[PDB]
């Protein structure tokens, strides 16, 4: 019971170098309430597998196996496989949705996958559905989920396999796609994507996650903010407890037109330059943008959006720190939310070590610590990057 902390696993992360590589055993059993495995795939139809070494096959654990070795220390941690994502697209969800026939057999795949590798559910993460054909079929493809997850519990006498779902913060994205009310009465609970509200595909610098909009937004973009989207999927029917509210441990860079305007909503010429670990252009993991603020990088609170951004040249980065994890954990709160999930856990200061706290998981036990009421560690002290860092 209690306030949810849903992370994001991503098996890709297995590929990263040096400091950037994660692994299954970097996750501490107790981090998190739910661990969410991205991804599964989509073949003939039916719940399949991303790659061959997410399988046990052979002699070799799978990464599946190495995840889900995570509840054997702690009994209470519960896990899904995620299917859809960027990568999967849209089209596969438009054909497995269409017809009753394609959702059954979706559905009669999924289950004895799930169980046959000790999943606890299921996480939809279709990007997006679109137009009135997809909204109703999104529906009836939740609708059976459900449907055949309880009548399956009650024959096998086990706990029922969990229904969840990725969803988005973008106002016209809901409305094109969403019931909202009928998606959340089949939903467990509900993933807000409360992030990548900005970025390099807008000519200025925009926060990746902002709490509050900015008053240098116009009337049309204030509503995007962390706050607006959360409030409106309650407003459209959403329950406050079934909105888990995303949390990014990274950020979204953009290269600045004038390196001395440097302030939300400069003029930028693209996006910033690609991390060494993460190696996309745009986009940083949260212990990359920690090497920037102690390699000479600027520190900026803002206090109307109440998150950090941080400059190093013409490099801008939006991005989320202890402080403003802590509010926006603070704001769940007040508002009545079910928890915080995470994108991802891999891309939190997990080794503990490029931070310089020297506290695992600074983020993620941050977000712990004042959702669920556990300590990081006797002397584990935020980094005060005001000081810390330039200004």
């Amino acid at each position: 019971d209690g306030y949810k902390i849903v992370c994001y696993y991503t098996n890709w992360s297995q590929y990263r170098t040096k400091i950037g590589k994660f692994m299954p055993e970097d996750i501490q059993p107790e981090l998190c309430t739910h661990i969410i495995f991205a991804f599964g795939w989509l073949k003939k139809g039916k719940l399949s597998s991303f790659e061959s070494n997410d399988e046990t096959k052979d002699g070799k654990t799978g990464l599946y196996d190495r995840i889900n070795a995570l509840k054997k220390a702690n009994p209470k941690l519960k896990t899904l496989l995620a299917i859809g994502g960027w990568s999967f697209g849209t089209q596969k969800f438009k054909e497995m949705s269409a017809t009753r026939y394609a959702r059954q057999t979706f559905i009669y795949s999924a289950i004895p996958y799930l169980r046959d590798r000790n999943f606890d559910g299921l996480d939809i993460d279709w990007l997006y559905p679109k137009g009135g054909d997809d909204k109703k079929n999104y529906v009836l493809l939740l609708k059976e989920l459900r449907e055949a997850f309880e009548a399956e519990a009650q024959e096998v006498k086990k706990p029922r396999l969990l229904l969840t779902a990725a969803v988005p913060v973008g106002p016209d994205n809901i409305k094109s796609g969403y019931d909202v009310p009928a998606v959340a009465s089949y939903l467990d609970f509900i993933n807000l994507m409360a992030y990548d509200f900005h970025g390099k595909w807008e000519r200025e610098t925009g926060h990746n996650a902002p709490l509050y909009a900015p008053s240098s937004d116009s009337e049309w973009r204030k509503q995007l903010s962390v706050d607006h989207a959360a409030h409106l999927w309650v407003k459209l029917g959403a329950p406050k407890e079934k909105l888990i509210i995303g949390m990014p441990t990274y950020g979204r860079t953009f290269t600045l037109s004038n390196p001395n305007n440097f302030k939300v909503n400069s003029p930028a010429s693209g996006g910033g330059k690609a991390g060494e670990y993460t190696k996309e252009s745009g986009f940083l993991a949260y212990y990359e943008v920690c090497e920037i603020l102690r390699n000479g990088g600027a520190y900026v609170w803002d206090d109307e959006m109440k998150v950090p951004y941080a400059i190093h040249g013409d490099q801008w980065v939006g991005f989320d720190d202890e402080k403003s994890i802590r509010n926006k954990m603070r704001w769940i709160k007040d508002n009545s939310f079910g928890g915080a999930m995470v994108w991802t856990v891999d891309m939190d200061d997990f080794s503990g070590g490029v931070c310089g706290g020297n506290v695992k998981y600074p983020l993620i036990g941050a977000m712990r610590e004042e959702l669920r009421g556990i300590s990081r560690g006797k002397d584990a002290k935020d980094v005060d990057w005001a000081s810390v860092a330039a200004s």
